[PDB]
């Protein structure tokens, strides 16, 4: 049931956006209501929607294929059919008086004969050729001419009729009046493609023919909006739109003996079951003809042997399926076949193919049933839901063609035995899908060429260690071995090993050149063969990509044996990590490509040279040899160098080089390069710019576990600072130059500046790690301004720390996203603290002003952290938290506070005078105020203590202060409150008369009115309600 809103944007697709008259809006409606009332099916109402398009759209496709070979795209279509551009096209002004038939003459016309784009190629197919053949030749590919008289049309009646003598006469007056022809040769030209335009639309009219058939389905498919094929210079109907009317005829095997004899042609043979036994049964014969021949077997019982006395034969593919086992050999009885398939689930397989027949054995279930193949050309192994199941290949005969195994686990019990024996090339692709707190250990794998076999590839899925939510994983060990392993002489033929993931790998070839290396290893042991000859080709292309290993890629047999002389480690796409690199006949070493390559300790002490080309750099953890000559390229290389002999160069990019020993040795030297570099001193002291060895450094680091001591920073743009043996002092540091920590020292770490002497004096500390930093302390003698960043360099929040020595600062600033505690102990100059800037939940800024200056001013700002704030008893403090749940310290003097937004605590704990005393700016709902500072006498209310005491109209604050402590206070302290000059007070009473007294007594003052009526007291901590 379409509605009728449904055909016409059916209609409107097809035609290419022009919505449809009025007089067919009424018929589509009728194709609607008629198949609301079932007296019309769907597909029948949705072909006529389509055969009302024929005129304005088929036109198009159909001439357009054939005269240049193609249909017109979508766009194309667009433009002939229905377009803002074109300003006549078909179904538009100019054309709205040629009927069907004179349009697909006129378009013929326009492709065939004239600059159109047919116009070269069929001026050369249809020259010297008569009207009578034009005619018969052109029905021919249009209609068929078997099909039309199997349609039951009389071809010969119609060619007849087409090429009479008195339509000839038609067209040449037509042409000749029409088009702009005057020659004799282009009119006669003209007149054949008129007539191949009219066989045209007579095919399009009736339905038959191929050219019909396929523009038709190419309409269906522009008729829902969009087209599937779409290719953008054209699409070939005969291609994309596939006809294959003929499927051959379809043969059943009975509980008999069945005597079949195919058609020579696509016909399929079924063996199934009558009830539920078997039809493939003794003395059946079966015959096949020509090579679209199918064969299946399909059985609740076990398959176990070919049955006597039947013969298959001419039949290409054989798809064998079992509810139980299979167990077939087919390298007889079976002749002509080139394609076997053989399906379980949830028993063994045991197959045989000839050579000459590609085998695929596909295994759902697998559980601890054992896959074993043998012989065939091409063999594919596909196995899911494995267990303790072996899988095994070409133990008694190897495949002509590849080897293609895989095999998925789902099970914690573990993936049990895969070995492969032959084949040109093999792959054996596991899996491991087990559930998410759960550890299944892979397959171990045994991969062992003959001499056909140029290439091996084993992945596997990448290991993890079982989490909460991570599904854990172990490698399987694989082992691969070539033929001519083991011999003296023969040549070996496993040229290129690709691993994905894997645990204990070896490799074994005489022959082999290149491994590819990916995901998660943990040794991979590299032998050639025990080929006696001294072998003369010795590069290992060692390709990586996102690789890292626990353990070690060794050269096994470079130790008593010859080895691979020159390496080459090209990184790619990611970052790969080697842990240990072993290669005891290696010379040269070059890492090349596209991603980080890390070398995290190598051991080949014949190297003479290691040459990085790699665009983002190389690592190299383990030292340099003092005889080892080094290159850098682009990108970040980083190395460890002792007392070098050689000349290192480091060439472009911010490069690292880390020294163990503070002067070289020989001569014997390392440039920086171009760009930023970093130099480490792993030392007890430096004076890298007065040696000439060193030279292109920017950035002195002191890290490394004999770091230490004093170390001149003349020269130097940045300073940083890691791990160290013990305390370490920074010299002749110039202006504009800051230290960045980047992981906690040992011992004091001692800033002294080129020259402090001036009194604007400005320091850039920075703290940058990912975890939480204890940078320790650092002393800045002479600096006025000290500026702090607190880095974090992952998402998740963390809290710094520090101890500053910085007894002439007068400003600390403090920046970042991260919080910092600060001690401050001893820094007495400073008058300005402000964390106002820092960013986190909780990047939470701890800070206690150590100024003693009496009657001072000292500004003290938070971050978005929730912070600690403590003035000095000795100073008039402004202390501003920003965001979050801030605690401010009261300690004496004239003190105000604002906790900005969040939760703020004041922490009162000094009493204070009647003059000197702490005012909070904008004490509001959620506030709490600690009193549990003043509590001189006990400790406090505990009620929810809130009428406010009112006095007379003129009342002094004096006044006020005097009736709130007029109770007994000494055995007991009491908070009382008041409003007065439109502020409002609290008052603790710890005395006996109705004096407040200055000294004992204390009070609070609160900007503006607020009313804490029905606020209460938690121990002594009043919460604002
Ligand atoms: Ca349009
Ligand atoms: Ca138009
Ligand atoms: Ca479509
Ligand atoms: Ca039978
Ligand atoms: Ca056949
Ligand atoms: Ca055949
Ligand atoms: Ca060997
Ligand atoms: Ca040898
Ligand atoms: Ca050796
Ligand atoms: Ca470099
Ligand atoms: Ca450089
Ligand atoms: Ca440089
Ligand atoms: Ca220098
Ligand atoms: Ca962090
Ligand atoms: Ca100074
Ligand atoms: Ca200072
Ligand atoms: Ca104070
Ligand atoms: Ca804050
Ligand atoms: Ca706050
Ligand atoms: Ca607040
Ligand atoms: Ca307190
Ligand atoms: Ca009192």
């Amino acid at each position: 049931a379409y509605t009728t809103a449904q055909l016409v944007t059916a209609y409107t697709n097809a035609n290419l956006g022009k919505a449809p008259d009025a007089a067919t809006t009424l018929t589509l409606d009728a194709y609607a209501t008629q198949t609301q009332t079932g007296g019309l099916s769907d597909a029948a109402a949705l072909t006529n929607t389509l055969k009302l398009v024929n005129s304005t759209t088929a036109v198009a496709i159909q001439t357009y294929q054939f005269f240049t070979g193609v249909a017109p795209s979508a766009a194309g279509l667009d433009f002939l059919v229905d377009s803002t551009t074109n300003t006549n096209d078909l179904n538009d002004a100019y054309y709205s008086k040629f009927a069907q038939e004179n349009r697909f003459i006129n378009f013929s016309i326009n492709l065939a004969t004239g600059a159109g784009a047919g116009a070269t190629a069929f001026a050369a197919a249809y020259t010297g050729v008569s009207y009578a053949q034009t005619v018969a030749t052109a029905y021919d590919k249009i209609i068929g001419n078997a099909v039309a008289t199997a349609a039951g049309v009389d071809v010969a009646a119609a060619v007849a009729f087409l090429s009479r003598q008195a339509n000839i006469d038609y067209l040449t007056a037509f042409v000749r009046a029409n088009t702009p022809f005057t020659a004799a040769a282009d009119i006669d030209l003209a007149v054949k493609a008129a007539l191949i335009g009219t066989i045209l639309n007579a095919a399009t009219v009736s339905g038959i023919g191929g050219y019909a058939t396929a523009t038709a389905a190419m309409i269906n498919d522009l008729s829902d909006g969009a087209l599937s094929t779409d290719n953008a210079a054209g699409v070939n109907l005969f291609t994309a739109y596939p006809s294959s009317g003929v499927s051959g005829s379809t043969l059943s095997l009975t509980t008999g003996t069945d005597t079949l004899t195919g058609t020579a042609n696509n016909d399929t043979f079924v063996a199934g079951e009558v009830a539920g036994a078997a039809t493939l049964t003794v003395g059946d014969t079966l015959s096949g003809g020509a090579g679209t021949d199918v064969l299946n077997w399909v059985q609740a019982a076990a398959v176990t042997a070919l049955p006597t006395g039947v013969t298959i034969s001419g039949i290409e593919t054989m798809n064998v399926t079992s509810g139980a086992a299979i167990t077939l050999n087919t390298s007889s009885g079976v002749t002509g076949l080139t394609a076997l398939n053989t399906n379980t689930s949830g028993a063994a397989q045991t197959v045989t193919a000839g050579a000459g027949q590609n085998l695929t054995a596909t295994t759902a279930a697998q559980a601890a049933n054992n896959v074993a193949v043998d012989g065939g050309a091409n063999v594919t192994v596909a196995s899911t839901g494995v267990t303790s199941g072996t899988t095994t290949v070409g133990a008694n005969s190897a495949a002509s063609g590849t080897v293609s195994v895989s095999v998925a686990n789902s099970s914690t019990t573990t993936t049990g035995a895969i070995a492969v024996t032959g084949g040109t090339a093999v792959t054996v692709a596991q899996t491991a899908g087990n559930a998410v707190n759960t550890t299944l250990t892979q397959a171990d794998v045994t991969v062992t060429g003959n001499s056909s076999t140029t290439a091996v590839t084993v992945t596997q899925t990448a290991a993890a260690t079982a989490g909460a939510t991570v599904a854990g994983r172990v490698n399987g060990a694989v082992t691969i071995t070539d033929s001519a392993a083991a011999s003296a002489t023969t040549a070996g033929k496993i040229a290129t090993v690709t691993l994905g993931s894997f645990g204990a790998a070896t490799i074994d070839s005489s022959a082999l050149t290149t491994v590819n290396l990916s995901g998660t290893g943990t040794s991979l042991g590299i032998g050639r063969g025990a080929l006696t000859a001294t072998p003369t080709a010795n590069t290992l292309t060692l390709n990586v990509n996102g690789l890292t290993t626990t353990g070690a890629i060794t050269d096994s047999e470079a130790a008593a044996d010859d080895g691979f002389t020159t390496i080459n480690i090209a990184g790619s796409t990611a970052s790969s990590t080697i842990a240990s690199l072993v290669a005891a006949d290696a010379t040269t070493l070059n890492i090349s490509g596209d991603a980080r390559v890390t070398i995290t300790s190598h051991t080949a002490a014949a190297l003479t040279g290691i040459t990085v080309t790699n665009s983002v750099g190389a690592t190299l953890g383990a030292e340099l040899a003092t005889g080892l000559v080094f290159t850098g390229g682009a990108g970040a290389d980083s190395i460890l160098l002792g007392a070098t002999t050689k000349a290192i160069v480091m060439g472009a990019g911010d490069d690292t080089v880390t020294v163990s020993s503070a002067t070289l040795g020989a001569g014997g030297s390392v440039n920086g390069g171009d760009g930023t570099d970093v130099l480490v001193a792993n030392v007890n002291g430096s004076s890298f710019s007065a040696d000439p060895a060193f030279g292109g450094f920017e950035t002195l680091r002191v890290a490394g576990a004999a770091a230490q001591g004093s170390h001149n920073a003349n020269g130097f743009t940045a300073l940083q600072l890691g791990a160290t043996a013990g305390a370490t002092t920074f010299t002749n540091v110039a202006v504009n130059v800051g230290l960045t920590v980047l992981a906690a020292p040992t011992g004091t770490t001692t800033v002294t500046l080129a020259n402090a002497t001036g009194t604007s004096d400005v320091f850039n500390l920075t703290l940058s790690s990912s975890a939480a930093l204890a940078a320790g302390t650092v002393a800045l003698a002479g600096v006025e301004t000290v500026n702090i960043a607190a880095t974090d360099t992952n998402t998740t929040a963390h809290v710094d720390t520090l101890t500053l020595q910085a007894t002439s600062a007068k400003s600390i600033v403090v920046t970042g996203n991260a919080g910092l505690n600060l001690t401050n102990t001893g820094n007495t100059a400073v008058t300005s603290f402000d964390a106002s800037a820092v960013t986190g939940t909780g990047s939470a800024v701890t800070f206690v002003s150590a100024n003693t200056t009496v009657g001072e001013v000292v500004t003290i700002r938070g971050g978005a952290g929730a912070d600690s704030l403590t003035g000095s008893a000795t100073a008039n403090d402004t202390i501003i938290g920003g965001a979050g749940a801030d605690t401010l310290v009261y300690t004496g003097g004239t003190d105000t506070f604002t906790g900005g937004t969040g939760a703020d605590i004041f922490d009162i704990n000094a009493i204070g005078t009647s003059t000197a005393f702490v005012t909070i700016t904008d004490a509001a709902v959620g506030d709490k105020l600690d009193l549990v500072g003043i509590s001189t006498n006990g400790a406090i209310a505990d009620g929810a203590f809130g009428a406010a005491v009112t006095l007379g109209a003129a009342a002094t604050l004096a006044q006020y202060l005097d009736a709130a402590a007029a109770g007994d206070g000494s055995g007991t302290s009491v908070a009382k409150w008041f409003q007065f000059g439109g502020d409002t007070y609290v008052v603790v009473d710890s005395s006996a008369g109705a004096t407040f007294v200055s000294g004992a007594d204390a009070v609070i003052k609160l900007t503006g009115l607020v009313t804490l009526t029905t606020s209460a007291f938690a121990t002594e901590v009043l919460t604002l309600a």
